[PDB]
């Protein structure tokens, strides 16, 4: 394993995505959202995804000339038609509009209609926080989860993200998928014959397993609860947006030449429209401080506030760089667009 | 376990809350939210709590003459200062203002500032879905949970609810506590020396236990996830409203003479400002139907959609009346304000 500066990694990704077809302005936005993930230790959403993105952009499955349209439907609501643009581009754009609206009218609910994969969604809610607002976000994902007590796939790992401002540079960020584990993990254990916890995934019959090769679908986190959340996220970023929903949602490998048509929903709340933002920021910082002060149980060195472990990594990254798997580096500096295909 | 009609139950409760000091109209509201709960099988939030509400109303711990004040802060935002009025009354008022705002302006975020316990929170989101809107609600609660990896309590079981309109009278209702299980359940097994799943609670050291008498605090659902979820709910319905938050949140049995000062946040979204409401409703009904037709796993006679089990119970209750514990029933028909004190 190697470590590289944020800037070099940003450029490598940006150049790669340009070379595959995106306008540079687009490639650079995608890149920034990926570098963000890696600096926070979220490698699953980092530079490892560049090769698959390039293959898709290259084949027209991500729109390189999107026809954006921001349809404002009311004082605090709006839909950003993204014409299947890269999810990072679409979602950042949508959130910017939301921030604008909430800044003026206290609140904003903005839909992102027909986009590709937008990345670690904590990046978008952090936009809001850096602007001093509470930010909430969620989106649909590839079908991969059985409902509670079920044996067929229906919903995706539909993530939900949240972020709120503290004092100074302090931001509280919480991100979470609705399944116990992420499918990628099942594939890794697939790599190394390695076995897996009986809570991660279920088989074709819906029975849990320790055999990653026997896995057919993931399980919802905390059973009925995760299941209800993913359904909720599907209702808020899909059905509400008239987009495909549930098992109709496109999957990554369906058709690299076709837009994903995914939906995303942002909610922004301006604390000034509810009470002192100054006391809001002071109390969020106080929350951070207290939780972190709590006596840890055996097996723990400390108690971290939600997302703190990622904040620490992000800070270190801005100084020592970002860790990147050597193969990815070699892929980035090579001339290939994609070696292994997702066809 | 007698069986009585909602009408009878609702009247009994109403009278008893009146006798304690509440105005008929507020008691009527409290009673209907409580009957709602029992009808859904949510006994923990039903008539079992009348005795404790009577005693707090009697000692002034619940403002009997609340001076309500609805501060409209913007086009789609508002705060209902409740003056430590009864939670069912306050949350319903707020939701009403939310429903009206979203009707005109597509979206509404309303906070309920300083109220007592508002019962089964799914009741309020159902208000929104009966009106054809999407409803989301969440509120703070009595500190009972250790943070992920922690050994002292901080947050409460902070619940979350959501509901959306299907075709015709159909409604999809989802609600959830952020802990694996409710404190009540620890009490059940405790009041009957029954070991419990080591996922529910932890000992005084922060180490999960199987012995209910060893339970010192509850565990957050799915570990870090419910941990982030309770924090989010706390920031949204507490810190956002300038109310005590986290460990500051008042406990039920602390001071029967003091206002609880709880907060609650409602978010309503008018499907019309985002796409075809009739298509929305039609898709929600499709979601319900298809989840029901999913091949169930070995050990499930069938797959239910979120909250369906409670939907079933509610329907039946309106026909077969509600079951009520003898202890609770004889208390409601007697003239006593309460037979025991909740400290």
């Amino acid at each position: 394993s190697s470590k590289i500066s944020r800037e070099t990694l940003h450029q490598l990704i940006e150049n790669k995505l340009c070379q595959a077809g995106l306008k540079r302005e687009h490639a650079a936005t995608v890149a920034e959202v990926l570098v963000y993930a890696d600096a926070r230790g979220i490698h699953s959403h980092g530079a490892v995804r560049v090769e698959y993105y390039a293959e898709r952009i290259s084949k027209g499955g991500t729109n390189r000339e999107p026809e954006f349209r921001l349809e404002e439907t009311g004082p605090c609501s709006a839909i950003l038609h993204a014409d299947n643009a890269a999810g990072q581009v679409a979602a950042k754009m949508g959130m910017e509009h939301a921030i604008k609206t909430a800044q003026q009218n206290g609140v904003a609910v903005v839909g992102i209609s027909r986009m590709g994969h937008s990345g670690a969604i904590s990046y978008f809610v952090q936009q809001a926080a850096r602007a001093g607002f509470i930010g909430i976000s969620m989106c649909q994902s590839d079908p991969m989860v059985v409902p509670f007590g079920g044996a067929e796939i229906y919903y995706g790992t539909n993530p939900l993200a949240f972020a709120a401002p503290g004092e100074g540079d302090e931001i509280l960020t919480f991100d979470m998928a609705t399944t116990v584990q992420a499918w990628g993990k099942v594939l890794d254990a697939r790599s190394r014959n390695m076995s897996i916890p009986d809570t991660w995934a279920v088989d074709k019959n819906g029975v849990p397993t320790t055999d990653p090769f026997a896995v057919h679908a993931l399980l919802p986190a905390a059973g009925p609860k995760g299941y209800g959340l993913m359904m909720m996220i599907d209702v808020l970023s899909g059905v509400l947006l008239g987009l495909p929903f549930g098992r109709q949602v496109s999957s990554m490998y369906d058709d690299l030449h076709a837009g994903r048509n995914l939906g995303q929903l942002h909610i922004v709340i301006n604390p000034n429209f509810f009470s002192s933002s100054e006391l809001f920021r002071q109390h969020l910082s106080q929350t951070m401080r207290e939780l972190n002060a709590i006596t840890p149980a055996p097996g723990f060195n400390q108690v971290y506030y939600p997302g703190q472990d990622q904040d620490i990594k992000q800070r270190k990254a801005a100084v020592e760089g970002i860790e990147i798997v050597d193969d990815i580096y070699q892929y980035l500096i090579s001339d290939a667009l994609y070696n292994t295909s997702y066809e």
